[PDB]
């Protein structure tokens, strides 16, 4: 008896590690959740046809609330997995899982996969120069959220890039894009007038990590504020200082405007 | 007419992702490098093995100083493969062989793979609360760097933890422990004394990230510097103040005494 927490990746079922795979084709029973992200590039089928196991989608309800009563079960007699996309304890509230399992006696592993937070060293900015990261979350009534502002102030403070996770109703199918982040960013601004982020901030966006073709785009907020990234999921990140050779790789391969290769030391 | 950087991942052979398998299969020829890290839970022999290819290793050389006479030229006529350990561009040099690549007029594209640095997920730490990330280099001669130090200082006065790769000699096999780690930290305190890292700082250690058994252990560094962590390779993180939910997950699943719920939360 056993319970696994098996990443599923970034994109497609194949972004799953062969460890992963080789383990979950063997779990008596197959779990898994798919509001945390979105695998933009396969179905639910498709994942199922390649685990060779039928797929128990569970809501965000049935995991925070029933977690115990739904998996931890049949894991006390049985192999069981539960997928999650991404890597499965990255801006997640996962790990807790683990101690609900301990309590009920279950042992639990846990596989990783390519996760969004290393990923973004496709973008040309280096991984360590990245600080504090935060969730641009959509407002919600009279409640406004507002601290990833502060985040990026923070950071850009200390010359470190930010790494800003887009917010994801996956029951109402709502993916926020990076156009959405930057306009709450800007309206943000106008309120705290913090000058750390405007028209003239420099910006990168990632859109479907994980694709053979992800789009990868740096330029000021004033331009790519209404361009269009493609289908969700993306990503936002707010650059600190620049070191040369990330300007050139923004400039090279993220079509970014040749002057910031002049980087202000 | 294309190359591909394919990341390996984590600890053994079964680390890459399907995709990057699969694909790595399709290429007509192999290349590889083990020189920004090294795969502890596998061997060269062992990975060739799995992908059905003669793998061809490159030294630092190779790739910083003929990237474009090596690998470039058959990737211009036939499909290429780049295989790195962990995900692909964390490591900070290989963001410019992309350019190399365009220069060429070859085509690449990433198949990413787990980084260690979304893999300490695993710590229960809050992937958000990392801030910047630093590198512990052994001294030598009369060269004392000390700037990782500095980083943790920074992060932790601003409540992030800090993410601390360790020393590894590549090329010999030979990898700094995270006892090494400590040592050197208390070493640099004693010379600073800025109240960063003394015998009462929190530390976690996380072993062999990837494997099915790591081990995670978390506490007092008066405690666990002659503990024995098990074989590298060895990543030392040093926490800033804890959420509640983080600290009980190192309690429960990485050993934590039941005091760091009332001192470092
Ligand atoms: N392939 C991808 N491309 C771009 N952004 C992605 C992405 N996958 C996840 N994200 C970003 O991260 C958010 C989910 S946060 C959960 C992340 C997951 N555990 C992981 O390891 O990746 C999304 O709303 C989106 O903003």
């Amino acid at each position: 008896m056993v319970l696994y927490f098996i990443g599923l990746g970034l994109y497609d079922e194949r972004d799953i590690t062969v460890k992963g795979l080789e383990i979950a084709k063997k779990c008596d029973y197959v779990f898994a959740e798919f509001y945390t992200s979105l695998m933009a590039g396969t179905t639910l089928g498709r994942i199922q046809k390649l685990i060779g196991k039928e797929i128990r989608v569970l809501s965000r309800e049935d995991v925070e609330l029933n977690f115990e009563n739904i998996v931890l079960p049949l894991a006390k007699e049985n192999d069981v997995a539960f997928l999650t996309p991404g890597d499965p304890l990255v801006a997640t509230t996962h790990a807790e899982l683990r101690i609900r399992a301990k309590r009920a006696g279950v042992e639990s592993y846990v596989i990783h996969a390519p996760s969004i937070y290393s990923a973004v060293g496709i973008t040309g900015l280096h991984i360590y120069k990245f600080g504090k990261s935060a969730t641009v979350a959509y407002p919600e009534g009279n409640w406004f959220p507002t601290s990833y502002y502060d985040v990026i102030k923070e950071n850009a403070e200390r010359g470190l890039h930010t790494l800003l996770f887009l917010d994801i109703k996956a029951e109402k199918n709502m993916y926020m894009t990076a156009n959405e982040a930057m306009e709450l960013l800007l309206k943000v601004e106008d309120m705290k007038k913090g000058g750390v982020f405007t028209d003239d901030t420099l910006v990168v966006v990632l859109a479907r990590a994980g694709s053979l073709n992800p789009t990868i785009r740096a330029g000021y907020v004033k331009d790519l504020i209404r361009e269009d990234f493609g289908d969700p999921p993306h990503i936002l990140i707010v650059p600190g200082k620049l070191h040369i050779v990330e300007a050139e790789y923004l400039v090279e391969i993220a079509g970014a405007p040749r002057e910031i290769l002049r980087v202000n030391v």
